[PDB]
């Protein structure tokens, strides 16, 4: 809200102190961003055109000056107040940088320049390292598309092996349940549309309405009427058979899709004695698809003894792949999913003979929380400097060899594979190998913009 | 920013359709938020008051109907349309529920009642349930502020053992150096609010813009100015003294590691750095930036001691002359005890070092660290309140409650509301109602959270 619009103040303390430490002469610097290793060997890139658009949103005032000086110096730091007014007199507010990133949705191997930055005046050359807090906070929309589409690459294989319609299963098997699981609204926002570069379901109404204001996407998702356990046993124990049957009443409709949540005790006990007979009946008389989930049990366990149950109250067709699908329900487990238990659960079910279109996973914390900057341990460090006119490398060990100068991102014709390389051999491989950053920003303007869509057709492309 | 200004939409999808689930009769509902365990025993109750003030900013109105009217249609809910214009319309966009909450800085044992959200019309008595996402996010202050307590304890504990002023010396001994290893934002401005609940020393500037807005508090906390990776060998490597020298120039940090200090000791280029360091007379706080964390702050103090010298306190461990080491890699709970164990079994106060967490503090916490859960315990319906609750052991709560303090001892328990008259001589009702129909009531400065965290021990 309005007490975070000043762009000044958007960084660590220790950073307004900075332009300080350079040495005399110096007239230009370059950093670039990458993940240095971690969980996965490749990282979706997505959110930095969200990050430019909220962080940068207005030029800087002769107000936000007043305003982080009187500030920086109660607290304790310097602060360069006339380089600032420079930028906003001379420059017109606008930040003298040049940004250029891969295109939002690539999938990329670790190790790799992702984003540059550059200066683009010769007295504000200390800018790059001042916004280094808030662009580095990349690491999280990029961590989060990435587990959910390393996720996707799972449900995919499974799909493929067992679904006569893999790719239009694939897009509702992982659904967003983490907005009351991560830390603030922004990071829902954020995290939930990163979570939709790879799927369609989602819960977390946050990340519409980032989509829709960052990504040029209306609607970006979509979810389904749901049942709230607490609600449920607030009709009593008796009347609790009536509160599914209202579940049905007011949302199960030929076409259309409605969940239940219940405890695994009260699945089987449905299923076996006879006061399920109603609801059986209502399920199958309503034309809808209704969705399972249960809430107790081990998460990996429950699923099959779902399958098991609810094939024998609703019987199965046996698909193309020789695979069982249910008739008219399916299941979703919200409980304890995170990458392993989920594929867990696929090699379970399948090897049960039982068809992944069954199954669908809703992720919460795991998604959206449980993710830190050393998941992919990202990095965004300065590889150049120039003084007195001359550029020099910048690195601190020599060997992983280590990036140094001014760097770019390559991808080879013919294979497609990325490396990343000088800004000077762009040139002499033109005949194998485009750079693959484009321009995004540079000087106080956004230059390529990306829609939701096309970043999910680049992270859609990519496989393992 | 402004395109999350719709209180209608924060909240997950399937709450749209929630209203409608309910038994027919139903006029009321009643919820409480608890911590269900997890690592620590107890929790620092911190950040509703910036939830509320951020989530809830103004009236409900007709603009924002339309728009999740339309959105919700397209994504897949259904709306109640009619229910919020009539909130809207009959009370004036105000939301009718009553929250009631511990107050901020109290350290709370788990399992107990920490706030509870109670509807005040029964027209809209679904309302409640709506708010449960961007409620049962104060789990991340909460969190972070009890992570921040816990250390703050493990220190204090060491500086009663070995410092002549362990409560003067408490309050710079944790710096939160986490802004670029947060989320967002405004987990940066949130959960490094919450630590400075406990800590004065802070580097996440959002923080500090978060406690002047929300918390009255115009200046939260303090830092000061230090040196890098980026820019002190990139001078070259033929010039890193007179790089890390050029900033003696204008209390001060400067990163080493522990070779570093032993290579200053060894050549003449060191010989006259002390000199010119005790020639300066500010306080040089050193970080080292490698090596394991509890070997590297033992060998820092003895080396630097072997350079400075040192003075022994009242209690009989050594104080350094000129020189403080901060360790900011690799802390935690853990790692931060066995630090401070070494040092002082060395014979060096606890005074000489401080400590910095970052992703640590900030972000490497999630819901389940305190098991943090929000619970529907009693609805009414056709003008009979009845309990609500899942099993019915532990005996497991249910009903309309809230928590009470023992007079005499300070300890908190969870009670029926009943049982506040009839416990009045030897219990307070330990909530206070913070938030009722539009208007936030209870409201604090950080300070009286402050106070209500200092007071509060193991
Ligand atoms: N739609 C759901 O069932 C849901 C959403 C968010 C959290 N938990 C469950
Ligand atoms: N795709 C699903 O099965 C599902 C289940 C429950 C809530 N949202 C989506």
């Amino acid at each position: 809200m309005h007490y975070l619009d000043n762009l000044l103040l958007n960084t660590d303390s220790y950073k307004a102190s900075h332009w300080l430490q350079y040495p005399p002469g110096t007239d230009a610097s370059f950093f670039y961003v990458e993940s240095r290793g971690g969980v996965y060997d490749q990282t979706a890139f997505f959110g930095l055109q969200s990050i430019l658009k909220e962080a940068i949103n207005r030029p800087v005032t002769h107000a936000d000056i007043d305003d982080a000086k009187a500030l920086l110096a109660a607290h304790g730091e310097p602060f360069n107040e006339a380089g600032w007014r420079d930028i906003v007199d001379r420059l017109g507010g606008q930040l003298p940088i040049r940004i250029r990133a891969v295109p939002e949705g690539c999938v990329v191997p670790t190790h790799n320049v992702l984003m540059t930055i550059e200066s683009t005046d010769a007295k504000a050359f200390w800018v790059p390292s001042y916004l280094e807090t808030l662009l580095l906070r990349v690491w999280y929309p990029v961590t989060v598309a990435t587990v959910s589409w390393q996720v996707k690459q799972i449900v995919r294989d499974f799909l493929q092996r067992t679904s006569d319609d893999p790719e239009g299963q694939l897009p509702f098997k992982l659904h967003d349940f983490g907005a009351r699981g991560v830390s603030s609204l922004g990071s829902a926002a954020l995290g939930g549309a990163a979570h939709l570069v790879n799927f369609l379901g989602t819960d977390t109404l946050s990340a519409l309405l980032l989509a829709r204001a960052h990504y040029h996407t209306p609607v970006a998702g979509y979810s389904i009427p749901a049942a709230e356990h607490s609600t449920i046993t607030s009709w009593g124990r008796e009347r609790e058979v009536d509160a599914y049957r209202n579940m049905l009443t007011q949302f199960a409709r030929p076409g259309a899709i409605v969940a239940v949540v219940s405890d695994s005790y009260d699945i089987y006990r449905a299923i076996r004695e006879h006061w399920g007979t109603t609801l059986r009946e209502e399920i199958i008389a309503s034309g809808a698809t209704v969705v399972i989930r249960p809430d107790s049990g081990d998460p990996v366990d429950v699923v099959e003894q779902c399958l098991l149950l609810l094939d024998e109250a609703f019987g199965h067709q046996v698909n193309g792949k020789g695979y069982k699908v249910l008739n008219h329900v399916r299941v979703i487990q919200g409980d304890g999913i995170n990458p392993q238990s989920l594929r867990a659960i696929l090699e379970r079910i399948t090897a049960a003979g039982y068809a992944a279109d069954n199954v669908a996973f809703g992720m919460g914390g795991a998604l959206l929380q449980k993710v830190d900057r050393d998941t992919q341990k990202f990095a965004l460090k300065c590889s150049a400097v120039r003084v007195d006119g001359a550029w020099i490398d910048v690195y601190k060990d020599p060997i992983t060899q280590s990036k140094r100068g001014r760097l770019t991102l390559l991808r080879d014709r013919a294979t497609g594979q990325y490396r990343s390389a000088l800004l000077d051999e762009v040139a002499t491989h033109a005949g194998d190998s485009d750079d693959a950053l484009v321009t995004v920003w540079e000087n106080g303007q956004m230059l390529r913009e990306w829609t939701l869509e096309q970043v999910r057709a680049h992270a859609d492309a990519a496989r393992l």
